[PDB]
DNA sequence: AAATTAACGAATAACGTTAAGCATTCAGCT
DNA sequence: AGCTGAATGCTTAACGTTATTCGTTAATTT
């Protein structure tokens, strides 16, 4: 608690497209996927799918939970920033 | 090979500890279908509920999450996984 | 500048579906469209069609104009808002 | 307060009209006067291409008029394009709701 | 004797592919 | 000795179709 909720675009598009320039759209049929698929995530609208990190380890020669671990640490805190509050409030711990 | 939603719930917490869904549903602050739907195994595991979910456990959150995307994962490994190979072509 | 940007949806689920009561699915099927393209005004992220304005005004009985006066409106200080600072150095006034 | 419609006008016609050809000079100049690009610009006076909003606020600029105009006549032209056009099958397919 | 788990059904909101709309860089005129 | 109409790439819009989440009825289970 207490740093920025960092989405997966953000780690790819100023980290990797940076490094080696990478076109989305190239990209797109570079991933066998169309290219507003792929410019959604630069759009940092998200998500990440499954499937999508599985084939992003392909390319990047990294491991598939590598773009998914990152990915859902990001809604933890989105979530737990927005409405985060309100759910415990409701939910009693048990022993 | 692959780890399902519900086989670490109902084979660790619901059955070693405590009483069925009903109860665990207000105590998740949500209504009952929600939670055995994943005693029932067929998915729908929520991010919120795994926020919810440490608190009853008194786990981390990051917990329940991290076997959630194994889960696909690996599922979809032998699945759509041949698939993926040959139509993804490797960059530098 | 000189006042914020405002939305169709937001002119649409406060004064229209909050009057009377509406539900973005039954909406669309009422509009003879699919959910997501009535909910993704609802959300916000945009944005009136001009063939959608024409069938908005059969169901409220007003004019096609209304809804799409406010939603050319809204781009404007939009635009003018984030990159327009831009646009009036590059651009050289004519007689 | 009814249908249906009648024949519309484009912002090229409403251009090189009463804009372009009377008292000025074409894309050439127009483009680097506008800080675009000449295609983008006599796509317009052909009139194959929309109208940007993002233009609107540079048209009003060098013609000392507002954005809002050259966007007004832009929407009442789809409007009025898709009025005869896919009015037909609009005006059936939509139900009047609670009014 | 009596809740309750499993099943229908609608809500919204994802993800996705498809199709359209937009500004640079080579070619054909004026 | 030029500059407008084509041809191609990018992105971003709009849209439809397909998946995850709570009410409510029905069947179960001491």
């Amino acid at each position: 608690n207490g740093m920025r909720p960092i989405h997966p675009g953000e780690i790819l598009r100023e980290e990797f497209q940076k490094e080696m320039g990478f076109s989305a759209a190239a990209l797109a049929r570079a991933l066998g996927v169309a290219t507003p698929t792929v410019n959604n995530i630069l759009r940092e609208r998200g998500g990440v799918s499954a499937d999508m990190a599985l084939r992003l380890s392909i390319c990047l020669d990294t491991t598939p939970e590598f773009w998914l671990n990152l990915q859902t640490a990001f809604d933890l805190r989105t979530a737990e920033q927005q409405h985060g509050d309100e759910i415990i409030g409701s939910v009693q711990r048990l022993v």
